[PDB]
């Protein structure tokens, strides 16, 4: 899909709620088209709309700015920031992501063909679409572990990409004026306004997201199109058992998570993955002993599992 | 074989005891098959069952995970997190990782096509679609923070990318982790799972623990096993025309040997029983071509006097 | 006043909200009282109830903590945990928490004597048996791991002797810490509370978590608290003969600069308050003795303004 | 009581299981007794018989020490070895464990007198009879955060106490010579052969300690004379409350704290404390409200609570 209520549609088949986050990178998106339909100078002198994210750990940040990639056939690369504050002798300069992106993008054009100029496709494509998300970029702004770059020098390594500069690549050079750049972070070790004036400046549209409620992780487990739930029962039907959850039995779940992330860590929606796990661990291991059956798990069930 | 119970008694054929980690590696690898079976959109969705085991040393958790590798004939790679907090210039990234299991999918590929770019081909896709990665001592790049390099949240900030999913490069080409499984062993005293990062924890669904092997767990473990120590050594003085003969007392002695040895010194679990055997084999090792078509026989008491 | 119930209605005349957190409290001081009835060893046996208290900044953690010590006759010290990371020669020792609390003991013995030997005597039973020190940012000295001096974990571990129980050396004489009450807080942004010592973990038996100040919440503690800030502006200018009155879409105006402060800038909760008042007044605190006899009235428009 | 097997009794009623330790220091405190006994210069080369526990975190170390000397009126001090790594200019000294020790046989001679000759008597105490718990000797004998002394200098500190010198304080000197060490730890990040051989050489009894189960924490919060439930109950006494625990309703708070300790973490008994504590939220609130009743909690309330 092209439009912005159209982008905020595709996104509901995998992420539940933040539709702010959400209406945020599909005007990000929208622009990028905008850009190429102006003709002339004005082409050169809009810059994209790049995003920083506010939000708790594990409520969808990732999983929107990769989805909407992925909805935008664009080449996608998240990095951790604080990982340019580490000494090491592969992979610890900014450029790095640059060049990653170009060995996501060669390898995404060669699918699309299929279906001397690939490189070059894949050298256009990264500079007119791809998509960076960087991560944690509230930890490379605090108060000053890492014995490499200072925080503030990430900040400063991360300006040339985001201003625009040009990268060299085993392909070749680079321009980073038109990759669309999203930034996310919690804000409790920093504030935005610890940012760098000139990052500040590149960052134009800001988004916060919201924890999420007992309700959204219901939601998650059993409403999105890739969600666990549809995971496991396509996973017993090769099998040949018919796995079923009743009503109460995903309440149960999502209680189990809800409770685990108020008393040991509120790791957002990563807590489903290993609940369901551990009570789906009897039957994953005798499943091919069941086939041919039906097998519904109620709220009992997840009890004593 | 290909079915989990199938799977854990392969495994009983080489590690005793620890069946509740046993029929984790066997659910995480039946769900790899249950992947392929898969088609469409749903075939890109799902992610390996990736599993942190938990236990005390030298009980099993690096054997079963490299038996079960055979068993599933997939490229195995492991590694010491702790590796990655050192200074230097070769091999303290942990992409590096990756590249060697390229490295080994190809060698494996060779093997099994003469019992080639066409080989480096699907080395590329064994390794993406059946490479197994074994992290040990996840648990201690997870404590409070001797190592100059990188730190050790750092550590876990660069696995990030391999568990989560990214493309890695190396000599023969990119290579993408996103179905790769990772298995990871700590004892966690020194930090506890919940000190792991949270994007880490989530891509960890099975958690299985493993006990401390007990002196009934030593004497099955020198005897019963198909690769057991017994066999082996009997089977090394075949070769010099010697039968070597344990009596059911000496097992006995030796395995109390080891125990009291890992409770008076280090409980490094099984691991004391290789250098206890040797030892109480030092006579015969050096004179058993000299004494070629005899028995020899270790009882309770030559194990004393050994 | 002695009830929970009464002790959380005494908090309500100064703090707004945090309903769990003011009956937290007040269970722990009930206790106190039900130990002194006890007698034998049982009197002995039982320690305090200390709590852990887990909250944004600026929503009111200290403030329940004064006004109960203040309803309790109790003395009061307030400290900053990460202040012992740092070097220094003078208060980077924990045991300065209970030298500074007799002495805040001493000094509040002598008031209701007047209202001597004897005296420093009470003090230091005050002192052990009714002293309630507060332990801010509990929460930072649990970390990952700034300052050059005791480290994080060590902090902590100078702190078990205070609340396990030990005798503290001081100016007036040798201090018991087994029945002062402890109240730690913290965020717990930067790690969890599962990351505190076990050994202080047995000695947090409450544990209370405190909300964000809501829109609504601001207006009620700008108005509604005895010693509210609208209250204070008033009393103030009342010794210069000027009648201060504040409309009650004033009031929400000034609420909501706070909560956009909040917002924008960064959330400090009702601290924003102060700064935010005390702009709109400076008109008038400059001129009110130039003003005497008059009546100055600040509504929405003049917040505007201001 | 002065017999080991009256001492094995004495600790019994504060302590569940772990007979081996609590022989041990009934060895060690009744040899203090055949020591006096003695008479001669053989009175003079007998030194104490000290203590290496290992074991588990909360699981009676201190606590059976801690009986041990309240039974023998002995003045006790507790000390974490690893707060002499940790730089600072008040307390850092291992001889602070001496000169509190004289001020905690002060205290306690002033207690029995009531019932300059008593500052005496306080420094006769604590040369004859003092006891002293070093816990976490085996974090000073790991692999080498504190930037003060060093691990095995706080060893190399420690090895003057336990062999013998004078410590002076604002009362005088005092002599180690015959004061009683008990030393624990874990021995995960070390092993006892780890320790300085001088140590070793003053460390004659060895004991282990083991994980509680779940009957024992059973027996802990009912069995012992001074129980959480004991504690709870005796303190609603005196709202006028008679509060009663069903035997089920002991299981269930057991439960609450095995399973916290095997999904957050194992820190033994300590849990028990925070786990009845939030069960009786609601009760030791109320309690002046339900005065003359009687309270029953039953396995149903521990679940809700
Ligand atoms: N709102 C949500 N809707 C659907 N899935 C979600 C949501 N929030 C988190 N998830 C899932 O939880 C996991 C972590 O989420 P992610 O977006 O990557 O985290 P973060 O916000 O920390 O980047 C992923 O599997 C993701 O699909
Ligand atoms: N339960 C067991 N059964 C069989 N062999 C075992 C067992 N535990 C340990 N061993 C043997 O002891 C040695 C160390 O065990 P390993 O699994 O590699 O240790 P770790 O659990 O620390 O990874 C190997 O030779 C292994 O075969
Ligand atoms: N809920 C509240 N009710 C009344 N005053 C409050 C409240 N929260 C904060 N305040 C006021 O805001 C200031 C800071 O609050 P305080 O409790 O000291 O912060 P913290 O919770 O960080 O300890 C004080 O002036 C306090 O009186
Ligand atoms: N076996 C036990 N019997 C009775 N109480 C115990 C036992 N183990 C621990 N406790 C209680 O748990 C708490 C911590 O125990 P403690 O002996 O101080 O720990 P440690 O072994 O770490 O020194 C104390 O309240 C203690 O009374």
């Amino acid at each position: 899909n092209f439009s912005p209520r159209e982008i905020v549609s595709e996104l509901d088949r995998f992420i539940i709620g933040q539709k702010d986050a959400k209406r945020a990178v599909a005007i990000a998106l929208r622009n990028r088209w905008r850009r190429q339909q102006l003709e002339g100078q004005m082409r050169e002198e809009v810059m994209p709309k790049n995003i920083l994210m506010i939000g708790p750990t594990g409520v969808g940040k990732t999983e929107i700015s990769r989805r909407l990639a992925k909805l935008a056939g664009a080449p996608f690369v998240k990095v951790e920031a604080t990982k340019f504050t580490e000494v090491g002798y592969v992979g610890r300069d900014v450029e790095q992501i640059i060049r990653d992106l170009v060995e996501i993008a060669i390898t995404l054009v060669r699918e699309k063909r299929r279906e001397d100029q690939i490189v070059q496709e894949a050298l256009r494509v990264s500079e007119d679409e791809g998509i960076v998300f960087i991560d944690e970029i509230d930890k490379i702004a605090a108060r000053e572990s890492g014995a490499g770059v200072s925080r503030e020098g990430v900040q400063r390594d991360l300006l040339p990409l985001v201003e625009g500069t040009t990268v060299a690549t085993k392909y070749g050079p680079v321009k980073t004026d038109h990759i669309l750049f999203i930034t996310s972070g919690a804000f409790h070790v920093s504030k935005p306004s610890d940012l760098l004036p000139e990052l500040q400046g590149r960052l134009p549209i800001r988004v916060e997201l919201s924890a999420l409620t007992r309700e959204d992780f219901r939601r998650i487990l059993t409403e999105t199109e890739a969600s666990l739930i549809k995971q496991y029962i396509a996973l017993m039907e090769t099998e040949e058992v018919k796995l079923e959850f009743s009503d109460d039995a995903i309440d149960a779940l999502a209680d189990i998570a809800v409770d685990l992330n108020a008393t040991v860590e509120n790791i957002g929606a990563r807590r489903l993955q290993t609940v369901i796990e551990k009570v789906l661990d009897e039957i994953s291991f005798t499943a091919p002993d069941k086939a041919g059956a039906t097998f519904i798990i109620d709220a009992a069930y997840v009890k004593e599992g």
